[PDB]
């Protein structure tokens, strides 16, 4: 509902399918506590991670398991994983889409935040 | 149907709404002939540009009017427009999404081609 | 340099070497006139395209021949080329670096502009 | 340089100057140990982080402090930082350039790796 992750593949020009994605919430002691996870679908999307009630303000980290993705395709990649670390803010719009565009030695990420 | 364009704004973290997009097809004499056009919606998307019957193999150019977009927001941008020039190939998958991510001095574009 | 182009390869984690680049300038009749061309070096850089005298005000198109680059590597890419179209030197002379980052189905570009 | 970081600003069309960068290396106990840090120069570059002796095999995290950069410019950005996490020098010593291109709600990074 309030958080969606979309992952695309810049080598093949396709969604990045069956990519593991883990979301963590920063705890008061500065550790990363598991929050939600899943695998991207055939459309490269991961829906249903959280609910509005659970997704309170705070710092979150989205870890995308890019290394496993590339290796399953027979490609040696540079990065251990990709990270997206951000603050959820109630003063801004209410739906967050985190998009990532993957290449073996590079990635790009953006946020699309809408009401 | 076979072609969708999606435009995002990296400054505001939002769809790029009401952006003019023009599609051209390369003619036999190497000129660019108008093919389809429209304005992105509230979701940053432009649907309905063409049909499967009309969208034959060939070289196409998608011109995104980024300059007008930025100026309507009060921002001075670098580029006159953004371009995406590609060949449509029937041997590949059947739906083309062209995505563009805009900043004042930079843009990024990818193709997502699915069946 | 008044105009420098740098190209990187996101698949190999390297400079993109031997990339052909053609620069055009819009003429008074609205056509695109050939302005300069060259190839990226071993470092992915292309220097020496123009001079401060020659690089007058105008609308310039930097065409990076990405398909020719990928095809020369035996890869079938999506785009024909990567374009950067911009007005230059309209507030006096500036130095422009146009950078591009290439993948078979995607590219990114940015500009770095300095005032000498 | 064994490790160099270059940061560009997509809103201003310039180097991103005075960007803080912290590098960590994963320790035997799986924690992230501080390895080196520094700030980008006027050219957007950060040199001198490490040496070929010190830059051994390992898993490194280059943390680019993008929020601190944007906030120092008076802009409220989305991300806390931009991370690049990679295994280095596992096939012998290499020279790594980590480049990043910043906007308030987006970033891109790439690696350029050469063999001396
Ligand atoms: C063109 C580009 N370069 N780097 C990125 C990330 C991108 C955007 C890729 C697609 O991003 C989205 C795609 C969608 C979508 O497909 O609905 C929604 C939100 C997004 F942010
Ligand atoms: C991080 C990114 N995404 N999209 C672009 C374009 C860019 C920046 C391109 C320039 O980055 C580099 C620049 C240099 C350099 O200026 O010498 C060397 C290596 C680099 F990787």
């Amino acid at each position: 509902c309030p958080l969606m992750v979309k992952v695309l593949d810049a080598v093949r020009g396709s969604p990045a399918i069956n990519v593991a994605v883990h979301v963590f919430r920063k705890a008061a002691d500065d550790t990363w506590e598991p929050f939600a996870s899943g695998k991207t679908s055939e459309s490269g999307e991961l829906h249903g991670l959280t609910t509005e009630e659970e997704f309170v303000e705070g710092i979150y980290k989205v870890e995308i398991d890019t290394k496993s993705y590339w290796k399953a395709l027979g490609i040696s990649p540079f990065h251990e994983h990709a990270e997206v670390v951000f603050t959820a803010n109630d003063s801004g719009p209410r739906r967050y889409t985190i998009a990532a565009l993957l290449s073996p030695y590079s990635y790009s990420t953006t946020a699309v935040i809408t009401n």
